[PDB]
């Protein structure tokens, strides 16, 4: 009889019916040092073209924003584009034998511009639809077999958290004073070092950093907070984890990887002019979740409650 | 009294008493379709101008940054602005009859720049007060009359979602394996179905896109997870609501619709000049609640604590 | 006896045990305002430059995402650069004797380039490792002494917030209708106001606003919902109140401050080029908080069920 109070008094002590909890308040503060050496050979529109070029942290990537943060690893450069009309790229679906096959207007998920219902050459007597847009017309052409960026691995990213409790007057941050910044996060060796080597998260999560960095994909970082604020028994340290967020689908349909199309703009020759940039990468999402917990008597009352019911029928067997 | 008791297992049962629920941790990644031919006709400082071309996906938009994205559907271009002095724009607080009415250095929330305190002509006869700014200051002009990316709303967000519950070890995301990704998101025919036309948005919410369009809003996708971890009923799919969190004020103190100013610097004649872009459209917050539900008998002896109390005071009745 | 209950239905009633509590959802929508004037000298390379110029909001600010906004106070302007070869700025770091100091490939967290392996002279007779990078490095110098806009604490944010409690059908937003919307937040005179100056939020937490301009920090603003959906008495109004995420850590290695490093690039005379703008501001990160409560049955016969054994016990004394 009495080992079962004991067992309701543990599900008390294991369980903190005795504390009250909260969730907790995250701001993210990220900021990724490295810089990437781009030597490659890509071929452009059937031409063989010579990459090479320095990337430093204004190259690669932009400030955090909602608790993300996004690091090019690999790109294809479109330069020149402007305004007009142009057959579209030869595709499947571009591919035309007469006019009768475009109509005038049409707009397919894969163009990228509204045809004008004529058929005409891209090439040595290959006709696709003619279309009106920026001109000439991206390529339908894979990532680079190595990722340009595929140095991206080596980076750096420290970050910094700084969590709050309302409900407590306790507001706390990641990296606690005079800690050895000089470390590399390893989930033994420094569980508390916020500077995390991008391969070194790839692996603890399974996935190779190359095969994802060509194509792109959706990192995660996760931060636990299981804090204690009580004055008996106080702990209040993060938990870093990591999972890949990215879906990993591979079908055309459901848009694989991690990848964007940016515009910059810009004159010459008294013309409007674009170069579009298709950007390839890893976002990082940081996840970080808290629970705060500390003494309350109403809990412990409304506990009491429930055990003062489970005695009664505990006695009467 | 025994029918007492079903009530009180009744409300166990049907208020999942028995199980523990977490929050959900929600990832989300958007990419979305569509082109948009603009051909209208603008007057700008009085001159009409013919406003052609083709608007791809990097053209009207960015990537998703804190569970949210944009979709520019109007906007109004203020071209080679650069470092200077002019007479601010004719309003009911620039127009002035006497230098004396400019005081030098004063600046108005309406005003782009700070007054020189000098009051000088705009056009015609009719002085404003002078200010240093970016000149010519952009007119105080309202949007052009149709959106001129009114087509936006045959524009279509594909969302994909990846909710995880850290306290089971369940991580799910919002397209399963195999499904069909051809349809079109339909309160009744494709509850399921990722993706999404903005058109069908709007009406579901019960806004007409265009009006929205023209000064811009902020609309919103609520997904819902309402997830059983339970070995016996185990159901976790997404329940989609839209919902209109734009203002709608329609009072020129508040800053009615959604709206920015774009900055493109650049630089000819060995000058330093800046296009100002006045951007419209709508924000797309896309908001993700989850709770997750296991068996947890801690919580059922709890239960049963309050109950056996409840079933003491109903048997004295 | 019967006052140990009382204690009981006080803890109820203050503590809302009756009442069934859900999180909030919270959407914001953020427009600055003000227009800072910049004149002020700064040495560039060893040589006097003359920094004057307005800038209005495009200038000085983005659109609000993921909940947070950014205000450059400060800046560095590195124009110019494009890719080659250099030597790396002087520091205890880049500084050599020999051409053996330098080893070919070598990259410092410090640097901006790749060592060349090579010592080569940066400024008469002081040699430092040549690198490849964008050239000429930027300086390795301190931000300018007053932080050129030191007006952004003159400038005032309006905030929008939209709350939304999906448990109950109820939603509202921070702005009541019929407020008058001139104001000014205060502690105690506008508790309800949303507009902010910067300088207040400074003063409110305690923290000079210009020491931050000048090497940049994170403000952070919560809003509290202790809403009450109850028809009884309901009270659903927010609490604005001001904290310094910002670390304020004053040490090189933890990257002190709000910076980033913005990338402009050009072409001129046939070269690719890069400016590159070192930008330091006070990033506002808003947080919203919410619990909505209303009147419960299951809570009020589970917190019976615990009171009914608490009576138990109570009588056996
Ligand atoms: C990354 O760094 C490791 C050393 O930690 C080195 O062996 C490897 O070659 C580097 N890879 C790239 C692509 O820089
Ligand atoms: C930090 O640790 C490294 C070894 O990992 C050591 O070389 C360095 O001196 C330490 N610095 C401090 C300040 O403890
Ligand atoms: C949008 O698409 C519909 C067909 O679904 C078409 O009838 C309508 O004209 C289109 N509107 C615009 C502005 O493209
Ligand atoms: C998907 O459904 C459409 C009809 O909505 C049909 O035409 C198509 O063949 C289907 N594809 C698959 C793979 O089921
Ligand atoms: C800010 O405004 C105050 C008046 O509220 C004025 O006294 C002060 O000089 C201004 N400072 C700047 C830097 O504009
Ligand atoms: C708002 O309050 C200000 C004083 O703070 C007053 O001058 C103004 O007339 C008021 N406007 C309205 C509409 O109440």
């Amino acid at each position: 009889h009495a080992l079962v109070f004991s067992y309701i008094s543990f599900a008390l002590i294991s369980d903190k019916r005795y504390q009250k909890k909260e969730p907790l308040i995250s701001s993210v503060h990220t900021k990724v040092k490295g810089i990437a050496e781009v030597k490659a050979e890509i071929l452009e529109n059937g031409m063989k073209k010579m990459v090479s070029g320095v990337f430093d942290t204004a190259d690669y990537t932009f400030p955090l924003q909602g608790n993300s943060f996004f690091v090019m690893t690999n790109f294809i450069k479109t330069e020149g584009q402007q305004q007009g009309l142009c057959p579209d790229f030869p595709t499947a679906r571009t591919i035309c034998s007469s006019d009768r096959g475009c109509k005038k207007g049409r707009m397919d998920p894969q163009s990228k511009g509204i045809q004008t219902g004529r058929c005409v050459v891209y090439k040595e007597r290959l006709k696709t639809c003619e279309v009106s847009a920026w001109c000439p017309i991206e390529e339908v052409k894979d990532a680079p077999r190595p990722a340009l960026l595929n140095s991206a691995e080596n980076f750096t990213v420290l970050i910094k958290n700084n969590i709050d409790f309302p409900g407590h007057n306790y507001t706390t941050r990641n990296i606690l004073p005079g800690v050895n910044i000089t470390c590399t996060f390893h989930k033994t060796q420094n569980p508390q070092c916020p500077i995390f080597r991008l391969g070194d998260i790839f692996q603890e999560t399974g996935d190779s950093f190359s095969d994802v960095a060509i194509q792109g994909g959706i990192m995660g970082i996760e931060i636990y907070w299981d804090c204690n604020l009580d004055g008996w028994f106080h702990h209040c340290r993060p938990k870093y984890s990591f999972r890949r967020l990215d879906d990993k689908t591979t079908s055309e349909s459901l848009y694989p990887g991690y990848n964007f199309r940016y515009a910059k703009y810009y004159k010459e020759n008294n013309v409007e002019k674009r170069t579009l940039i298709k950007v390839f990468g890893i976002r990082f999402d940081i996840l970080v979740f808290g629970t705060g917990g500390k003494f309350n008597v109403i809990q412990l009352a409304v506990y009491i409650g429930s055990v003062i019911s489970y005695f009664g029928l505990a006695t009467v067997f």
